[PDB]
């Protein structure tokens, strides 16, 4: 007597965790005749000759590219931005071929890669004027440095 049998039952539901993956809309491909080497990202054409003003630092650059970027992008601190809304390929990858940004300065300026060492160090062609109406010099920074900047590479 007294002594009560207590039931020491508990139910416990398990639970699941599931994940859910990401995928939405699919790209829309181009046409014409261009023979590539390189392996190009999905990117598009704005190739024309140069359009903009003779003096401005993108202006060279422009030329230096042979003009396969849209005129329509603007100012260098507006650049890798206007490109990506254009469908062109913008990344810190220091690679010959290119246009790095740097924004700084308050127009922001831009300077095409002529060539990329193994060292890391960014050769970059910008016109200096000052001296003669081709007076250019090809800049090399250092990777560090160059690695700060935006390169707008043409695939």
């Amino acid at each position: 007597m007294k002594k009560l049998v207590t039931a020491t039952t508990l139910t416990a539901g398990i639970g699941a965790a599931i994940v859910g993956l990401d995928h939405g809309n699919e790209a829309d491909a181009a046409e014409q005749t261009q023979p590539t080497n390189q392996s190009t990202t999905q990117s598009t054409s704005g190739s024309s000759a140069n359009l903009y003003t003779a003096g401005q630092c993108t202006w060279y650059v422009y030329d230096k590219v042979g003009g396969n970027i849209g005129s329509t992008w603007g100012n260098a601190n507006n650049w890798a931005s206007a490109a990506s809304s254009a469908g062109y390929t913008v990344n810190n990858s220091p690679e010959a071929g290119s246009i790095l940004q740097s924004t700084a300065g308050g127009y922001g300026h831009v300077a095409y890669v002529e060539n990329v060492n193994s060292d890391g160090s960014v050769e970059v062609s910008e016109m200096n004027y000052n001296g003669g109406p081709f007076s250019v010099s090809e800049r090399t920074i250092s990777a560090g440095e160059a690695s700060s900047y935006n390169y707008i590479h043409l695939n």
